[PDB]
RNA sequence: GCGUGAGCCCGGGUCGAACGGCCUCUAGUGCAGAUCUUGGUGGUAGUAGCAAAUACUUCAAUGAGAACUUGAAGGACCGAAG
């Protein structure tokens, strides 16, 4: 069980979308600030896309952490995972994904043994 | 799953030989536009159309397949500045 938090609060489950790309495939939907000097969005119109801004800003005690209340942190290998022996509250390993199936099984018994949460364990 | 975000990480599939994190160093380093360059591919669309030069028909052979192959017969044209 992770340490005692204060109860994770996201503002937003959004992606933010960059403008027109659902309509021209050549856009990638990673977003793009608009600086066009009659863009709708850039100028803030009702009813349009958001921009990103600072004050969607995540809370400063719960950031990184997942659902569980674990930070998420890549392991490669036993010696990596056993960088979280003091941080089985905090921290949960996640197995790098060109990471052989042996070695997964051995940082996952050894993660059991340091009662590490491991976030890709099953396989 | 994480990050406000650019992005980062993981699961599954495909695949087959290299690759990544951290601190510095370096640059031919980030694309939707430029009637941009090269290449590829659409709707249009089975659409416009394939209509000058009079014209083809019967039987048989060949052949998987015959209006535009061939034989015979008929009907036609060029009509000696052909
Ligand atoms: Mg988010
Ligand atoms: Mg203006
Ligand atoms: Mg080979
Ligand atoms: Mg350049
Ligand atoms: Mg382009
Ligand atoms: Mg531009
Ligand atoms: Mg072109
Ligand atoms: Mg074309
Ligand atoms: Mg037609
Ligand atoms: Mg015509
Ligand atoms: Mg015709
Ligand atoms: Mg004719
Ligand atoms: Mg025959
Ligand atoms: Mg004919
Ligand atoms: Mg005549
Ligand atoms: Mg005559
Ligand atoms: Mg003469």
């Amino acid at each position: 069980a992770a340490k005692k938090h204060v109860p994770i609060v996201k503002k937003r489950t959004k992606r933010f979308m960059r403008h027109q790309s659902d309509r021209f495939k050549c856009l990638d939907s990673a977003w793009r600030k608009p600086k066009g000097i009659d863009n709708r969005v850039r100028r803030r119109f009702k009813g349009n896309l958001a921009m990103p801004s600072i004050g969607y800003g995540s809370n400063k005690k719960t950031k990184h952490m997942m659902p569980s209340g674990h930070k998420a942190f890549l392991v490669h290998n036993v010696k990596d995972v056993e960088l979280l022996l003091m941080h089985n509250r905090t921290y949960a390993a996640e197995i790098a994904h060109n990471v052989s199936s042996r070695k997964r099984i051995d940082i996952i018994t050894r993660a059991k043994q340091l009662g590490v949460k491991v976030t890709n364990a099953k396989a």
